[PDB]
C-alpha cells in the first residue's frame, strides 16, 4: 500500500508527528506507505522517514 | 520559496517550535523557505536553524 489521504488535514498531521499520528479520523482515514524502498519525506523543512 | 506569514500568530509559532507547527491554520497561512541558503533566524531570544 501506498500513502493515501482522504482529507490534506491528515497528511499534514502524519508529517508533523509520526508516532502519535491519527490512522483513523471521524470520517478521513490514511494508509502508511509500507514498502521494500523507504523513501525520505520532506514537506517545507520538516522530515518523515 | 521565501518565508511568508499570513499573520503574525502564525510567525510567532513557527519562531517558537519548529516542528510541530500548524502549516495551513483556518484562513491563514505560513511557508517555510526552502534554499539552499540556510540563514540563522534571531527573533528575540529564540534561535531557528
Amino acid at each position: 500500500p501506498a500513502l493515501s489521504a482522504s482529507s490534506r488535514a491528515l497528511i499534514d498531521e502524519f508529517m508533523s508527528v509520526k508516532q502519535t499520528h491519527a490512522p483513523i479520523h471521524y470520517g478521513h482515514y490514511i494508509i502508511e506507505e509500507v514498502a521494500p524502498v523507504r523513501r525520505i519525506l520532506k514537506f517545507g523543512n520538516k522530515v518523515v522517514f
